[PDB]
């Protein structure tokens, strides 16, 4: 549905590198990227482990956005293509799919979202961001409108439904 693409700076080669995003306020709790084996990137500038044989290192990392940090760039087979750009970043901590990634290539787990208790939680009281720099202490939506000006008023990222 309504969603985000975020502009990822690739430190390996001159093209930038574009996601599509439903939770944008996780972008703190980020261990990696990954992309699609139909993706203009992998036949672009890199063949042997990827053609003929989980995912793999492509050897490059990609700046952060908002943190002094790189993240390292993989490419999947569990990673669908048909859905937009068919390129996303990995939350361990919030997300099943990316978090038998990262348990089997022992990649990072950071949490970011502090739940609170189930009576009050999705009423109003959504849960409480943590170790996002600037969005700590503020709800989940409130999270998703300050990131995508974030994103917007710097360049990075534009609203897509």
């Amino acid at each position: 549905s309504e969603g985000v693409t975020i502009e990822f700076k690739i430190v390996g080669l001159n093209k930038k590198l574009k996601v599509f995003t439903t939770c944008p306020h996780t972008l703190f709790g980020a261990s990696f990227c990954a992309v699609a084996i139909e993706h203009p990137i992998v036949q672009d500038l890199m063949q042997d482990l990827i053609s003929s044989i989980v995912g793999i290192y492509t050897g490059l990392n990609v700046k952060h956005p908002f943190l002094d940090k790189e993240l390292p760039l993989y490419v999947a087979n569990f990673v669908l293509m048909e859905y937009r750009e068919g390129a996303i970043f990995g939350c361990p901590a919030h997300d099943q799919r990316d978090f038998e990634f990262a348990q089997e290539y022992d990649l990072p787990i950071i949490p970011v979202i502090s739940s609170a208790r189930l009576g009050i939680e999705e009423y109003t009281n959504n849960s409480i961001m943590f170790n996002s720099e600037f969005l700590n202490g503020l709800t989940v939506s409130e999270a998703r409108k300050v990131i995508v000006e974030k994103l917007e008023e710097k360049g990075i990222g534009k609203k897509t439904i």
